[PDB]
């Protein structure tokens, strides 16, 4: 059963991948080889060409992603050779460095050895490789509340945060055969951060807001032809709203809208003044302005939606069905100002793809 | 078959309606009466109590409506006695007057005789009782593009618009047995309109925008216990975003965002300036301000979402399942600033309800 799942998934992937690569004639022989290998070993090993194209397909099939136009230029780093925690740490440090690329962000994925018997070889605990800690001790809230449980887990293992609102969490991952994960403090030279200022309102700097340059999702599983790559961190560049309308704005995150309203000099007293809406717009302008000013890649939601329209056209033109999650594709700011809002999307799951998996803590 | 549909729907409705009315014991006798009546006549007639509560239930079950907190105070006008076009016209005029209520809008529905053999007794052509005409002659666009096809149909029947951007369409409806609908110009004394000004920006009046006070949806079918009330116009008061973020903002409607940007004194050149977002916020502030200043009921999307939260709690507290369409419930401005955005809703259809029906023109 488990291996029939593998063979069926392998069949579909190799056929599809090789068609896209103009390698359709090699499918028959390659499947024989794969079938023998599953027979003789219980699994199979992707060629580097398969691995790279599979990761790209997986991005292409990510229903919730507005940035998919650029799927085919994903920079895929093959790290299936890794066996030690030093090698993992160094691969993660390297991913941060090459993806950041001095601000000119490169969409990158580093792929670690896949699950064996559903047994992980490398288990990453971080949600993102770069993220801020969060604390909640006796009524006082510090940092990013979304990081509270991971932060508590790190502090169990002998890490201690400075309890600033922007403590960088350490890298934390466990190796197969180890009982506890290890942690490593991020070298600050690796991590670009951007201070948030506003183009016109000088007082905006009084909020002392900042955010990190590169979102590197490190807790999803990449699945390709029945192989489960549970550890495969990937990054793009930010869409501004992710920072200005969610990370810094949500009541359950940094919750900064009342403070924004005060520095931009409007009252925060009446719903009918639309002060939250006005504060959201200004904070979002500041975020775009700040990233651009520092030379760190970022895209606004209008340009993003325009790019996504092109992805849609490209898919049609290539004869591929389009899939999407409307509820995630619409930006959280002026959604009806984008074309996305005014059409519908088929939310079917197509593989290869990226999937949620259970957290190893909490 | 057709009558088995009717009896099954009647069974479910009478049971449910009478439970809610504390009249559970009368269900058995009432169903016998109904069953005989379908047997003897092919249909049945609602008591006034059933009709009123059914219309209220229908509002309660409208998945796409954020305003449902107030379902139980709907003002139901029973006009099943109507037989002539003068009576229909007068009932429609009356609905406008009593719903408008000098600006203190009353959620109201007027219910006309239901379909007989799927044969309409009264067929209303208007989408809303009050709406602006739209024209598109040889490249030049005037008025509301959404009204183009109905406007063309009216002008076929000998009506002529002044071709202002805000021509009030005439009431247009057809009677059973008539080949053509009739039309009647709206008395302007009946129709409250609001000029759009901004609380701080004096130049905003230069846009000469306005909108009508009361949205009265007149093209949906109310279904109650298997009876099809195809003509049953209903109204609430506006949520500000419907006007500021859609009617006046959409590129396929009045398309005013570039003009808004100019009068509020910002450039409309770069996506990263979020000029569309900023223009949307200011236009939406102006709309709320203008309605409030004139004494015409309106609700902002924050207050609306707060009221909807109470509807949710009320439903749970009453032991009723909640249904909703997330894609319509989220406001088109700052949706993530409402609780709606952060939860999910079951989009199942529960009856009684309001349903789309085919337009009799186009
Ligand atoms: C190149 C720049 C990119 C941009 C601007 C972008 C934009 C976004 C945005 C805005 C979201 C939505 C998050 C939310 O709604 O809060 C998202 C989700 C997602 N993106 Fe992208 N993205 C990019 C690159 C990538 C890459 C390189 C991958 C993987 C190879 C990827 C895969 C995904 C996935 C899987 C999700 C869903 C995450 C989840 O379900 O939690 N994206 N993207
Ligand atoms: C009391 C004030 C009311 C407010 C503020 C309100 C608010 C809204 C809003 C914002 C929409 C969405 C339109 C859109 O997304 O563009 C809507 C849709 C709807 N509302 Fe309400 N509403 C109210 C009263 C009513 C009443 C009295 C009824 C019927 C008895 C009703 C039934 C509906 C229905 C059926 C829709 C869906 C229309 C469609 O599918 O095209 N609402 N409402
Ligand atoms: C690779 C990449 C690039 C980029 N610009 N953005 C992303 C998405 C980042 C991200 C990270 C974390 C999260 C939190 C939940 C995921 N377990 C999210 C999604 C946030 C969200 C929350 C809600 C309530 C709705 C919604 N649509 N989206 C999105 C990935
Ligand atoms: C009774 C009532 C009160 C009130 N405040 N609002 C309404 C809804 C009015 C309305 C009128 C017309 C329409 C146009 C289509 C309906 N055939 C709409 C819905 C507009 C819309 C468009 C799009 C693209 C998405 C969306 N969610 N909603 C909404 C009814
Ligand atoms: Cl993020
Ligand atoms: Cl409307």
């Amino acid at each position: 059963e488990e291996k029939e799942i593998l063979w069926n998934e392998a069949k579909a992937f190799i056929a599809a991948c090789y068609q896209e690569l103009g390698k359709a004639a090699e499918v028959k022989d390659r499947l024989a080889d794969i079938k023998s290998e599953i027979d003789l070993t219980g699994s199979y090993v992707h060629t580097k060409e398969e691995l790279e194209h599979g990761a790209k397909m997986a991005w292409r099939n990510s229903n919730r992603c507005i940035g998919r136009l650029f799927w085919n230029s994903l920079n895929v780093i093959d790290r299936r050779d890794v066996r030690t925690k030093e090698e993992v740490r160094d691969a993660l440090f390297h991913h941060i460095e090459t993806a950041t690329n001095n601000g000119k962000i490169r969409p990158t994925i580093t792929i670690f050895p896949p699950e064996e018997k559903g047994e992980k070889q490398v288990e990453i605990w971080n949600h993102q490789l770069i993220r801020y800690a969060g604390y909640e001790s006796d009524g006082e809230r510090i940092g990013d509340p979304a990081s509270c449980s991971l932060t508590a887990a790190c502090e169990e293992l002998g890490w201690r945060g400075e309890r600033t609102d922007f403590d960088l969490l350490p890298l934390i991952f466990r190796m197969k055969g180890d009982e506890q994960p290890v942690w490593y403090e991020l070298p600050r030279s690796l991590v670009i951060e951007v201070p948030i200022t506003h183009p016109d309102i000088e007082a905006f700097s009084d909020l002392e807001l900042k955010w990190y340059g590169v979102p590197i999702i490190s807790d999803m599983k990449l699945e390709v032809g029945g192989i489960h790559y549970n550890a495969a961190p990937f990054n793009g560049w930010y869409m501004g709203t992710e920072i200005g309308a969610r990370n810094l704005a949500d009541e359950k995150r940094y919750d900064k809208l009342k403070k924004v309203a005060s520095v931009i000099g409007i009252a925060a007293d009446y719903n009918t003044d639309l002060w939250k809406d006005q504060a959201l717009v200004e904070l979002n302008k500041a975020v775009l302005h700040s990233y651009k000013k520092q030379g760190v890649s970022i895209v606004d939601h209008h340009t993003a939606a325009s790019q996504f329209k092109r992805f849609e056209e490209q898919a049609e033109e290539a004869g591929r069905k389009l899939t999407g999650d409307w509820t995630w594709l619409i930006p959280p700011i002026s959604p009806a100002a984008t074309h996305i809002f005014h059409r519908s999307y088929d939310n079917s799951i197509v593989k290869p793809n990226y999937f949620y998996q259970d957290k190893p803590y909490e």
